[PDB]
């Protein structure tokens, strides 16, 4: 009981139309002229996309503080057990900043929801050692970091889920090493929907089993699209699990994410995916809806 | 002719200035508008994920004469500062790119290589040995199909100057029955990464080597990444060469570093390394240091 989710009572057509209507209303609320993007704007050399900027008020890691590095990213806090860092895939010259952040902040879990390249276009740049390599790569920037494959825990590849788990060790000279897990999900291309519901659930299982003492880092390419869906689904499902799901939960959750990082949930079908994950958790068939989106 | 009003300013005047010049230098180059195409293609030969050689000045490709091409790769760039010597600022080559580096030295008849790093620093590999280490005999075959060999010059043994932390290696590259090519490599091990020389004399000795070297070929300078200590040494060279010829202006230090960054992204990494150029120019002008 306690959960109220009347979305499952609507016909397929009404469900599709309500999602479109809500997403348009969210875009309708966009007003970035009034928002400060000061720090993000002077660091365009490290922005993957010129007009995808991080809000100053929630800029990470600057709001936990001189932070000598820049990631185009924001702290997402929805009054839940986990906070998140939603950020872009760092560009090559921004990778040392990204790794330094992971290291200084002791980040335990990084979730990457894109391939490096999709459809003939670059989405992200590699920041982990390749399997076929020596097991370690280094950055020269920010006084140097080395990132290595964990010698006592090999990379895991889950073919059906399209998930790869990399257990990594970040180190600076004469400082203690820091272990972290990167999880890459390559089965959900930009402009599409996840190939299977199970993969997103597996990602959220990682989130839940990770420590609440540090935020979980999540990125796609610009860090507002698939990244926003993942964080939104987590939030929405937490409400479900604690009996506080309401008819407005998805809209409310996305609205609150948007206040903390402009443009969160970038595409209509990405907003739709949050409803789909709720339905799957509830055991409601999504096949006809998936059909309409394809 | 020498105008350097930097000496006639307060202690917190100078420090304030350098800070702001370097902070200006940090934002000069827009990587979004720079090609790194060949360096990105040769990622497996790069020592660092974040350190890429600019296409426009990539060496030795930048010297090739239209349609002609280069079958090897170094992460290195030609640096021209309108001075008698030119430089190839490059990384310490990785094992996979050692043959390329040695092929470059042989084909371009490089006379002098300056190495401003140890092989390892504090447990981390900074460089890979590309010279023989035998009981003086030393002649080793280089990988690839070329037929390149590198030997210690039988007529002139390695020299170890323990006072200046400098080693001088006289080496020979030889391929087939082509005329062999001699060169000198000078390694300075008293300059930690991201940091400053422990000895002004050691630095001055490297510059003497540079000045005394032939002007008909560029001088190869590498550290680990090939931008920090390498950039500082080249910057110091330039500024001093200006202080010599009497062309030292107020804005000479800024202008050489700005010129270097144009030709290889990121030259002179840390602000402290930018200071060394000012320092070893004031300390040459007999003006007392601060230091920090």
């Amino acid at each position: 009981d306690s959960n109220c989710f009347p979305f499952t009572k609507l016909s397929v057509q009404a469900q599709y139309e309500r999602v479109q209507r809500e997403f348009s209303l969210l875009l309708r609320q966009e007003d970035p002229r009034s928002i400060s993007f000061a720090t993000s704007l002077k660091n365009r050399h490290k922005n993957r996309y010129l007009d995808i900027l991080a809000n100053e008020a929630t800029l990470y890691p600057q709001v936990t503080d001189s932070t000598p590095y820049y990631i185009n990213g924001n702290l997402i806090d929805l009054d839940l057990p986990h906070k998140f860092v939603a950020c872009q895939a760092p560009v090559v010259q921004g990778i040392p900043d990204f790794l330094a952040m992971l290291y200084e902040k002791k980040i335990s879990l990084v979730i990457m929801v894109t391939k490096l390249e999709e459809g003939g276009f670059v989405k992200a740049d590699r920041y982990w050692p390749e399997e076929r390599g020596s097991g370690s790569i280094a950055v020269s920037g920010n006084c140097g970091l080395t990132i290595s494959e964990d010698p006592g825990k090999a990379y895991e590849v889950e073919d059906e889920l399209k998930i790869t788990r990399r257990y990594l060790i970040l180190q600076r000279a004469d400082e203690p090493p820091h272990k972290f897990t990167q999880v890459q999900y390559t089965g959900w291309p930009d402009h599409g929907i996840p190939q299977s519901a199970t993969s997103l659930e597996a990602l959220l299982t990682n989130v839940k089993n990770s420590p609440t003492t540090v935020p979980v880092v999540v990125h796609c390419s610009a860090g507002i699209g698939r990244t926003g869906t993942l964080i939104g689904a987590y939030a929405a499902l937490t409400h479900l699990e604690r009996g506080t799901l309401t008819d407005t939960t998805v809209y409310d959750v996305v609205s609150a994410m948007r206040r903390q990082r402009f443009g969160m949930v970038q595409r209509m079908e990405q907003y739709f995916v949050i409803y789909l994950t709720l339905m799957c958790r509830l055991g409601v068939d999504i096949k006809a809806l998936v059909g309409l989106l394809n």
